[PDB]
């Protein structure tokens, strides 16, 4: 037959294959409005209809990121120096080192950095209202894209850090406690369990207080992040993993105890020898209307502290032994208010049954207290919103209220508000509910307080810089100082007190504090593991080192780099002073590997800079000056000379006379292809001069613009070299503008030579030569470069036989402070690998679990395997499916078993870095040594899927024309003619979506004709 | 001294830079709560008070996109098969086509695809409400970040073409106009000139009707999209570039003449041998009130179509003769109806003075009907929203409106609304504007559409389907149908009609058209310019071919290649039966060469996939097939033997014999390296035995892993190839899971071994690689592989010395059809070298010039030089120094000098490619060929940052030192410390803010010693 054309099953498995086109497409005005419906997306602005929520508690924030959508964010955020989202937020997150730590897949790091600033970053990260604080400063507000999803971001890390299950430790500096000055175990006590009082808690048990009691009230603890902040906004279990976290450090808690008269007052305190008080009660009665008195809920009405507090109890699991029965809450609800409290009874309301929610204000639009991230929740769920209204009488028949009646508000050319007698509204309802905020009015708990100051509003009157009140043993914080509005300030006022609580307390024992406070990280088991390693005789405290490039131009900028911790450094390559060098300019500019994306993370860099500008003279006191100041930073002066053997020992006698741990020997010079590095023989030679010369190990930097590296590497080892550098820059052409000129572009002729690229572009060269040499010659040590930016990266290159790792293309997309992250990154990757329950993991990445947008798909018979595609007439089907099992989960109440939280202990030793060095190179082989009876295939997860049809597209014009795209649903299906080539996963924007497994089926390759 | 420390001066200079922290911060509640105001840059919520925009009619579209920012949304976009935002919009365009070439940096071919399905592409692309079209369909929504901004990149590719300046053409495909049929000359009128009639006629043209009329009852042309939507959301240069697009193909345009039973009608129009007519009047009345009858614009009353227009003819230059000035709204304005015509009055009105804006609508908040988009802009601009509430009464003191009164409104168990008599809001307003919509009403009007049958909605009634009326003979379009809601489906009303006008025409006059219909695409002169290139003496098409690879797997692909217009392609490598191959599984992977961004765009591939699975006897037979059905495209079998002169020379035989145009020699095999392709001694000889067996041209295809690929390069010219094929794939490891086991990971052992790394990642190394040939062997023919990707990137290989472009991982990324991106953006790059007036652009990209968010920044005397960034309280002042140069601009009043757009004309011939090729070459040289004397230093334009400190941290951390970054308003300044190493503008985010400049003061190395 005609074997270059498709056959009819082939031509029809092509129907939706895109195609060039030569004309303009006809399709009328009416038949694309009954086509639009079928592929919907997104609400429909047509829909006055609200879908049904009873009983519904899942995930409804837009902010809720999985690891697919939080890698993205964090690459685009700039991680910028001094960052305003980090000024603006109340606890100081430093958001720039947290997210650099997301981006680079140090999960771990991110969340070591959240917690140290604010004990509770999981519930904050889910319920800030970020647009008012962090994101309202973002810089990237001013681009098109917008500003970075930080709460989003934040709590990705704090999920997967709350998946790994490790506890927090007793802050490791700290002597051991018996050994700790009298004054730390003074009695300190905590009134109220929320926010502010674990925050504080928190602080001063990091301090080293070992005698910290939390008196709480109610049965439950978290304080309103329990009680009343809805499940579908802040799951309980997120409460209950920080609340387990203080008491990793030896916090108690005690409830059903109440500052009150009668009960803990002040004076209980002073005299049963506690030393310190912080009150941390909050608001705990509602800011009434005296139109309600009288009214019950039997009759429909609540305020918020009785409506929320029962919702909460019939959905959090494992707040009470009570299995409350959800409120039935059927009919019209009024509810009022423009607060968080407000939107939050309304959305609740719906899940108690409501068939419509009203929201009354007595001001207008543009006076809501919430931020628009709240609005926007009770909007996309129908509620109404009815402005410039004031209640006046409640309408009750038949033993239920039935109707409100309001009065107009308005105002005036003063700026005052009025009620408008004449002008009414009778708004038929069924519920009403009071959220017009909270207050404290309770003359008892007033009491117990006595004998500190109260202000005018009738609030403990603090020292807002200390958050002490008149009295010096007694401090306060959260919303009961009336300051705060928001779980971030109450957690940061708690945090506030204790450096104050502290310093009152080591004075009252006859001791001083620092005028600087000091507040200690926070810290875990990952933190005291050890990342050191030896190569050639040299001790590294950690494998991280700046390559000889633009970081190390200074000296200077090395002894800051030490001072931020990195193990080691090059310095620029320098020569004798017959061979100084003149840089041009411009010299340094960015990859195009990975097209027209600008700033974080550049792919690729290409440079036209020579070796140092300074002197040998600098250089070598430079040397002496570091190594005197960091002798335990490894410092490697990196040398220079034409192939002269005098030369070469004089300038490498100098070098080591200076103090180098060792010399790194660039082989760049040209000679007589046309670098000595580039041919054995002068490779053996320049080495067996310096081995002759001293006594300091050295190192041969090879380039990778060699046929065969592993011949210059054997030919050092022969010359007498103790390792190699692997590798320097590919010699490269980055692009040319339009108009054929080059860039860089030199001087008024715009001329450019041959530069060097580097980055993670050339990595995968790199990581090729480190591997080919590890394997070559096994043993000899190897000094990694070429595209590291992460402790994950750099474990690549550990695994394929480098010992210690050079970076240089990373720092220059950031900072020197990278080194934070890449530590506690590698940290965490070998503590994970001593953990079993994670053995399902890779690295700090959590084992894909079937997700849309972030959030896990419900796992319900009738959801599954139904060709069912989020949009469309599908979209509504799985809402109703999902809705109906909600139902159906209402009518049987059982199952309340939150799982009693237990950290992992290791089974095995944590593996040190001499553990994993080379452990990869066994999976290497010859092509010979790889099986072709063990085939595989594409699977594709339809619950995962995003119906964009890359994979089919790839399979078509890339592939064997497998995969079947359905016409209506837009799901992909992979066939029996599947040969495993595995492009279709490689561009599928959904991580783990697509799988390759074992072919189960007869496998013949298709050869077209016989043989 | 001490070297290794930074002297004070420098200890003060890198004060803001990061440094790893060691305990926790201590800064109190209330010191966060007053210094979050310094750095705000979005809404504050507690703020209720509108920023005063009197006289502001400045862009304020949140979906407005620069080039920076339209390159990050076209490179997310996934460009999806099937794509149902292309089937949830109404005129059907190709948005994965377009979005595609806008990430190719092809403007023009973006524009091309947009306007070829829509010829208001601009228009549509500002004010399309994509929310209920386009972008409601989209597949991102179902990512966290979600859903593509359709209608800015729309925009902004529409808007590089606007700046080109370059014209519309009769449709190439047409004979000459001496040689059509009589059909074509037939007189068609058309009744309207807003976008349905725009439409229409730009078809007809299109199709080759030489006689077309627009009769527009106004002074001015557009339509609504003239008269009422406001400048802040479309500018009158978009409406004026589109009807002048239209004017190029002919279409006339009369203004002054109206449908109207006194002056056009169909009767007048049958008796002037007219022999078509589309009516495209739009709704012409707006729907009014009997409460407000009476009530004139000086006693504070208008309706929509009193005061929309009046603010356009003020605020919209060059839409009338008459400057007209804008009316005096002062104090209270209540603004009836929830449409889009409501929202854009709200806004209006602010504009005009007005203190507040009450928009006041009978239902629900639910129940609005405008997209949200809308919604946000009154909303953002604090318009007060009051729901329920129906008007009964407006009330008159003196002269002028002092107050509305509103009764309560309500659903019931029906959903049926009522009225609540009792429930009364009396509302303090000085002006009045009802938007409840418009209609159809003037008799005269009805009248003279005599006699076409009308619907229960007194609309002229058409058949859906070919937009034909009751008469034959006329049609019917847009707002006047009722069907239309949006500027889009008027667009696609006169589509849709055109084709059935066309048919309607032929057939009075004798003639059939085909049953499928068939409207051509937009041309522009970009389209005749001529790609062809010659090479080794064969003729090229086009320099754009098929890589032997995965995407020429089977020679079906290589058949479907050619039909989408790919003008050459590579056989996979085929062998000798006894050299048959079997792959393994998994064999291709995406790169790590870019972080973990998965989808679109993948910098790099991995494969361990071997030569070609299929036989010689297959590949045979199918280039014999594809040189019987394509004799115009060039097919390269690829082919490689062991080091066995005997089946060297019978494989390459085989393959000449089957009609190969020429034979690519794959040198992988294993006989200084393991591969033939890597010791130029095995290279010679290979050649010379294919020279001696065969008589066409052959190429060798190089590896470039080796030293020196000249070597290679020149044994295979030694040897007798034609030319060399620069380059095979880079020897590479993608990478390791944490657990250490590699990917691709073979059979139950997780085995691997070294793959070749292809696509952009590997670009730099096959330029490096081809100049380096084309400078040693001038005039030695090379075909370029590795990371081509796009025109412009193809482009700098022929700039490099290459005669033809090979593509693979480009098609792994995507699919065939992006040959027709690269033929049309190779075509433009050559065609707007000729024109002098954009020789600033760099290719298809303007000047950039100083922009925030995309949008110009005002360049006014008391903004500039002032030190202040968009943010907290220096943005005040901004807007404070903006709001009142807009009160001076009210009365130093010009619109008088607008400008006869006329397009560029080429003042030099248009470059073949053969003209380009190599030209790149006389800049390279050796490093002692650059001077040390002409050094530069950065400089930062401030009105372009974004404030991030990035360049500030690269100079602190990996430069010199050299950059003061302010502590209150995070703006950098390059001092005279600098180097010019330009480590900053390679990291700044934003394009063009840092620059590189001539150093004018002296410059001294740093030598750290003396
Ligand atoms: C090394 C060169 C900078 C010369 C130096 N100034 C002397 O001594
Ligand atoms: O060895 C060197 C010197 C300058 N630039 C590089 O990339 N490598
Ligand atoms: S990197 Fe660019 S945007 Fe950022 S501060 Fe520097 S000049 Fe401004």
């Amino acid at each position: 037959p005609v074997l270059s054309k498709d056959v009819a099953d082939i031509e029809s498995i092509l129907a939706l294959n895109p195609r060039t086109q030569s004309h303009a497409a006809l399709h009328s005005t009416l038949a694309k409005k009954l086509d639009k419906k079928h592929w919907k997306r997104n609400p429909d602005k047509n829909c006055f209809h609200c879908e049904k929520l009873e009983n519904n508690f899942d995930d409804i924030k837009h902010t809720t990121l999985g690891e697919r959508g939080a890698l993205r964010e964090a690459m685009r955020c700039l991680k910028c120096a001094d960052a305003p989202c980090q000024k603006s937020c109340p606890t100081h997150l430093d958001i720039k080192s947290f997210i650099t730590s997301i981006s680079n897949k140090n999960y771990y790091g991110a969340a070591k950095m959240i917690f140290s600033d604010n004990p509770l970053g999981l519930t904050c990260g889910m319920v800030c209202p970020t647009s008012d604080l962090c994101v309202g400063g973002c810089n990237l507000y001013a681009t098109e894209e917008g500003s970075i999803n930080i709460g989003g971001l934040q709590q990705f890390a704090s999920e997967v850090f709350k998946a790994m299950n490790i506890p927090q430790i007793r802050n490791p500096c700290l002597p051991s406690q018996e050994k700790m000055p009298e004054a730390y175990s003074a009695k300190i006590a905590l009134l109220g369990a929320g926010p502010a009082s674990i925050s504080c808690a928190s602080f001063l048990a990091r301090l080293g207080y070992s005698d910290i009691t939390i008196f709480e009230k109610q049965e439950y603890v978290g304080g309103l992040s329990t009680s009343e902040i809805p499940q579908f906004r802040l799951p309980y279990d997120v409460v209950n993993f920080e609340i387990e976290l203080m008491k990793d450090l030896g916090v108690k808690i005690i409830c059903g105890k109440s500052l009150s008269e009668n009960e803990i007052t002040l004076n209980t305190l002073k005299e049963e020898g506690y030393k310190a008080a912080f009150i941390g009660i909050g608001l705990p009665e509602p800011k009434t209307d005296d139109i309600f008195q009288g009214l019950t809920q039997d009759q429909g009405f609540y305020t918020s502290k009785d409506f929320l507090p029962l919702v909460a109890k019939s959905s959090k699991a494992g707040m009470c032994a009570c299995h409350s029965p959800l409120p039935s809450i059927r009919g019209a609800v009024i509810v009022l208010g423009a607060g968080d409290t407000a939107f939050d009874c309304a959305t609740s309301a719906l899940r108690c049954g409501a068939r419509r929610v009203f929201l009354v204000f007595r001001k207008g639009f543009v006076n809501i207290r919430a931020v628009p991230e709240e609005v926007e929740l009770a909007k996309e769920e129908k509620c109404e919103f009815l402005p410039f209204l004031s209640p006046r009488k409640v309408i009750v028949k038949g033993g239920r209220i039935v109707a409100v009646q309001f009065v107009r508000t308005e105002q005036d050319e003063t700026g005052k508000w009025n009620e408008d007698e004449d002008q009414i509204v009778h708004l038929k309802a069924d519920v009403v509910i009071s959220a017009f905020g909270s207050v404290l009015r309770d003359p008892k708990v007033k009491e117990a307080l006595s004998p500190i100051k109260f202000n005018r509003w009738d609030l403990p009157e603090v020292d807002p810089e200390t958050m002490q009140t008149s009295e010096p043993w007694v401090f306060a914080g959260g919303d009961i100082v009336g300051m705060a509005n928001t779980t971030v300030e109450s957690v940061n006022d708690g945090k506030q007190a204790s450096w104050y609580i502290h310093k009152y307390i080591q004075a009252q024992y006859g001791a001083s504090v620092s005028a600087k406070p000091e507040l200690p990280l926070f810290y875990t088991p990952v933190d005291l593991v050890d990342i050191s390693v030896e190569m050639a005789g040299l001790k590294f405290i950690n494998p991280f080192g700046l390559a000889s490039a633009a970081p190390t131009t200074s000296s200077s900028m090395i002894r800051r780099a030490f001072e931020a911790g990195w193990g080691f450094a090059l310095t620029k390559t320098f020569s004798l002073d017959k061979d100084i060098v003149t840089n041009v300019s411009p010299r340094i500019v960015r990859g195009t590997t990975s097209g027209p994306m600008y700033g974080p993370g550049q792919s690729s860099f290409l440079n036209i800079e020579l070796i140092s500008e300074k002197t040998a003279a600098y250089w070598c006191q430079s040397v002496t000056e570091l190594k005197a100041d960091f002798p335990d930073n490894i410092v490697i002066a990196s040398i220079m000379c034409s192939y002269n053997k005098n030369d070469w020992m004089e300038l490498s006698r100098k070098a080591e006379a200076s103090g180098a741990d060792a010399l790194e020997l660039n082989l760049s010079a040209p000679h007589g292809g046309l670098a000595c590095g580039q041919d054995p023989e002068l490779v053996r030679n320049i080495c067996r001069w310096v081995r002759q010369a001293v006594q300091i190990p050295f190192f041969a930097k090879l380039t990778p613009n060699v046929t065969d590296i592993v011949s210059i590497a054997r030919a050092a080892k022969e010359g007498g070299a103790d390792g190699v550098t692997a590798t320097n820059t590919v010699s490269g052409l980055m692009g040319l503008k339009a108009d054929g000129t080059p860039w860089p572009a030199v001087g008024a002729g715009k001329r450019t030579t041959y530069g060097g690229v580097s980055g993670t572009a050339i990595r995968p060269i790199a990581l090729r030569a480190v591997t080919t040499i590890a394997r070559a010659l096994p043993g000899f040590p190897i000094l990694a470069t070429g595209g590291i930016d992460s402790a994950e990266s750099g474990l690549q290159f550990l695994h394929s036989g480098a010992s210690v790792l050079q970076v240089c293309s990373a720092v220059q997309n950031q900072d020197f402070t990278v080194i934070q992250d890449y530590c506690t990154g590698l940290k965490a990757l070998l503590y994970l690998k001593s953990i079993e329950e994670l053995q399902g993991w890779d690295g700090q990445s959590p084992g894909t679990e079937s997700h849309q947008k972030g959030k896990p798909v419900p796992r319900i018979a009738e959801l599954m395997g139904k060709k069912l595609p989020n949009f469309g007439p599908y979209l509504e089907q799985r809402k109703k499916i999902i809705a109906e099992e909600k139902m159906r989960l209402k009518e049987q109440n059982a199952a309340f078993p939150p799982l009693e939280r237990k950290p992992f202990i290791p089974k095995k030793p944590i593996p040190a870095i001499k553990d994993v060095i080379g452990k990869a190179l066994q999976y290497l082989g010859t092509f010979g040594e790889l099986s072709n009876i063990e085939q595989v295939v594409a699977v594709i997860d339809e619950e995962m899927c995003i119906n964009c049809g890359k994979c089919y597209m790839t399979c078509n014009d890339s592939g064997y024309q497998a995969i079947q795209f359905d016409p209506e649903t837009h799901l992909p299906t992979v066939t029996d003619t599947c040969t495993g080539c595995t492009l279709c996963l490689s561009v599928c924007p959904i991580i783990d979506c697509i799988r390759m497994v074992s072919r189960t089926t007869p496998y013949e390759p298709k050869r077209g004709l016989p043989l």
